[PDB]
């Protein structure tokens, strides 16, 4: 109840000292260390791509809020060709281009669909999965770290026979739970290595959906040439 | 000087009698009305088609008016893999990735260039030149059917028969006016007919500039694929 809050005022102090520099900072294990960075550049990356590709599927930021560009031309060509004369070789071309815009239209529909499911998911479900958990256990780790120190202060300003004796049982206890919250976090780091993997999976899929869009495309347009 | 403003009285004078309907309309030849709503029409559907033309080239509104996004998107993708470790699979496939998505991007500013210069530019030039010349021809021919009606009103309301024979001879001189404009305006709607078959080898060059970009992307995602 209100120690909670007296506790967290404790932390603050010892934080700020460490800032002025009038108080030094303990250092976790560089094999940890190292883990927990590779995890954050992870998260960072894979945010920027998962953006830019969205951009990319869909150009236009109000629909990416949200009938594509490709069919409403179609649309426009078919209505001129329409009034212009269907019979007029001019308007038949017109209508003709106006039906294979509006088949590349679907083509590009499907493509955003089966991105989506097959690659923009799974690298979201990280995120949301795995690094939110890490995120937890990261704040919860330096959280202990803090205490240590000021405890280990309080052991460096030993000036009475009680207080030599509290902070060595005082930091017996901190030492341990900062000893067990490192084991937690070592493991869930190890995790990441496989979502690695997992992501290059992911990566192999979308690029398999491009091929197939720009196929389809292509005989589509081969289609026009030779009626046209 | 006061010549110009006696001109506009008369016509607008005429031009309401008729709107309110209490005073009668002369009316054109059939052959140069078919040959004007021909032309308007014409200009009406080019513009639409030419500007979501520009839409569907380049998505962004702002590079419309003016990086792409797919080599944006290759930057990121070429950063993060050696970061992730160039030797590593998962940053093998990012650079790769990458660099292919740039190609595309390329790929993408050639169809631009070679699109807009067979096919966007021509359309305008037909609205900037055809239909803007007739235009200018068709507001004068009005000016002289409102001069027209404006010397019959006189005439009809000119009681003395001298002052009657006036308005005859004024009838006369303002109907050789209308049918001048007529005929000059006449002749610009028949340079409409070459419009659409000058548009319509456009459209050709358009269809075949769509064909060669995904014809080239096709193949870029294939080497993608073959080398991860």
């Amino acid at each position: 109840l209100a120690a909670d809050a007296g506790t967290f005022l404790s932390r603050a102090v010892q934080f700020t000292e460490e800032k002025l520099g009038q108080a030094e900072k303990t250092e976790l294990d560089a094999h940890l260390e190292n883990l927990l960075s590779k995890a954050e550049c992870t998260k960072i990356w894979t945010e920027k791509i998962m953006k830019q590709t969205e951009v990319l599927l869909q150009p236009n930021p109000n629909a990416r809020i949200e009938i594509n560009n490709p069919e409403l031309l179609g649309q426009y060509m078919i209505d001129a060709g329409t009034e212009f004369g269907p019979g007029t070789a001019y308007g038949n071309a017109l209508i003709k281009c106006g039906e294979t815009q509006k088949r590349i239209g679907t083509a590009d529909r499907e493509l955003i669909q089966t991105s989506a499911l097959n690659f923009l998911t799974p690298l979201r479900n990280f995120i949301e999965g795995d690094y939110k958990t890490i995120a937890k256990e990261r704040k919860l780790l330096q959280n202990k770290r803090l205490d240590l120190d000021a405890a280990k202060t309080r052991l460096k300003k030993a000036k009475a026979a009680e207080t030599r004796n509290s902070s060595e049982q005082e930091l017996r206890i901190t030492q341990s739970e900062f000893d067990r919250q490192a084991e937690i976090t070592r493991l869930l780091l190890e995790g990441i290595s496989s979502t690695h993997a997992h992501h290059l999976r992911c990566l192999n899929d979308f690029v398999e959906a491009q091929m197939t869009y720009y196929a389809q495309c292509y005989q589509y347009m081969l289609d026009l040439q030779k009626q046209l």
